[PDB]
Formats: C-alpha cells, structure tokens, sequence
C-alpha cells in the first residue's frame, strides 16, 4: 500500500513552503522532489531509506506551535 519514495506531511501555515521542507527534511537524504500545497504537503526522497527514516523521524515533531505528522504517501 505504501510507496518506495514519497512522504505525505500535514498542512502547514502561511509558512508552507519548500524552504522549511528542505531545512527540515534536509538532514535525511537527497530529496528527489518536494511539494507544498495549502492543505497538505509531500516529499519524495531519492532514496527509499531516507524516506522510510524521515517518515519515522519527522512524524511526531513540532512546527508552528503544532505537532507535525508525516507518513508514507500512497
């Protein structure tokens, strides 16, 4: 059901941009691509490992005075 390289993030505030995604998901691996839309976010790593990790790393983090959430984007 899950993917090899794709992590779905929660909806970010007015600061919803790739800038934060890179500064956050940066220390994980070579992000093949990134997507930021008002309501939901997505990040595709160039390495399954980097993604599988970021999913268990970013998930449960904090940002914008709110609990972050990331999972394996279908």
């Amino acid at each position: 059901e899950l993917s090899n390289t794709r992590l779905f993030v929660r909806p970010f505030p007015l600061d919803v941009q790739e800038s934060e995604l890179n500064e956050i998901f940066g220390p994980f691996g070579p992000m093949k691509e990134v997507k930021i839309l008002n309501g939901f976010a997505f990040v595709e790593f160039e390495e399954a490992e980097s993604a599988a990790k970021a999913i268990e790393e970013v998930h449960g983090k904090s940002f914008a005075n709110q609990p972050l959430e990331v999972v394996y984007s279908k």
